[PDB]
């Protein structure tokens, strides 16, 4: 089997991407944030505290003839941005782009934090990291990909995120028309439950490539590119007027600037992030200070190849017995 679904930016900045997902019988279509940095499939639901729902589409398990309460199971998750959600669990039929999993754990939110309530465009998350990170207790549950893998033509999914444009998540096949050149594959460590890999270095603009190992995670659920302070300082030093602002929470730059590109290494290959992808717009409406798309990881504990980096590439998440990641230009 295979599946193919279009993913669409939620706003003009590409802050996140939503992908339609069919849950239950008859289908209830929710727009979920596919997140390769987490491993829970959770949704706004008929059980979510009413004051915490503000425009999202909800899953109502009582209207699904295939929903079954997973007795005793609860979940609770906290994300790197400080947001969180929790609730109980059903199993139900879940389909993505024509690919169907029966018995998928669908985690029904009883509570969500303010940032989820405030984002009416995201109806939940679909985790695509390794199932060892799944938060369901007392019986940990498998991700959609883990459940689908055996049925897939090939045990892979791919992320092809657009810049200010829709893109595609494919399951079970590699669309050889979706990228240029060849795909360069690189080793993955699953020891932290992430798609964790080591970039071979970076360049700023037309500058020379610096060979240096940068361990980080391929995370479709994170907007920006978080890298070591040395690397980020070298980037922003090439932008007149750019500075790190403690009050804003990161590097800002004059909105009048033209940003340089940023290149990261994948083995001997190179992925170029155009400068425009690094512009996240005014810090507040009407400001001439703009927020940078490359930020320090120093306070995170891990480097994060988020959407800013991933949308510059066609990315293969290879879930073979020994997982690997593949990157191609496009």
């Amino acid at each position: 089997s295979t599946g193919s679904a279009t993913t669409t930016p939620i706003d003009s900045l590409d802050d996140a991407y939503i992908t339609p997902v069919q849950i239950g019988t008859p289908a209830q279509t929710l727009n979920l944030d596919f997140d390769t940095g987490s491993s829970d499939l959770w949704v706004f639901s008929s059980e979510t505290t009413a004051s915490e729902v503000d425009g999202q589409t909800i899953y109502t398990p009582s209207k699904s003839t295939t929903a079954k309460l997973l007795s005793g199971a609860t979940w609770s998750i906290s994300y790197g941005d400080g947001s969180s959600s929790s609730g109980d669990v059903y199993t139900d039929t879940v389909s993505v782009g024509g690919l169907t999993v029966t018995g998928q754990a669908v985690e029904s939110a009883k509570k969500v934090s303010s940032s989820f309530t405030e984002d009416s465009t995201i109806d939940g998350l679909l985790g695509l990291a390794f199932s060892t990170l799944n938060t369901v207790s007392p019986t940990q549950q498998k991700t959609f990909f883990d459940n689908a893998k055996a049925s897939l033509d090939s045990p892979v999914f791919t992320a092809d995120l657009g810049y200010h444009a829709p893109g595609t998540y494919n399951f079970g096949f590699i669309d050889t028309t979706a990228y240029t050149g060849s795909i360069t594959y690189t080793a993955v460590s699953t020891k932290q439950g992430f798609w964790e890999w080591t970039s071979t270095g970076y360049a700023v603009g037309s500058g020379t490539f610096k060979s240096t190992s940068i361990d980080g995670i391929a995370d479709t659920g994170t907007t920006l590119l978080y890298l070591p302070a040395t690397v980020v300082s070298a980037y922003w030093a090439q932008v007149s007027g750019a500075k790190s602002s403690s009050s804003v929470g990161g590097y800002v730059f004059p909105c009048s600037a033209t940003l340089p590109s940023f290149t990261f290494g994948v083995g001997s290959a190179r992925i170029v992030i155009p400068g425009d992808y690094i512009d996240f717009g005014p810090i507040s409406t009407g400001s001439s200070s703009c927020f940078g798309g490359i930020q320090s990881s120093a306070g995170i504990g891990i480097n994060i190849f988020g959407d800013v980096a991933l949308k510059a590439a066609f990315v293969v998440f290879n879930g073979a017995t020994t997982p690997t990641l593949g990157f191609a230009s496009k």
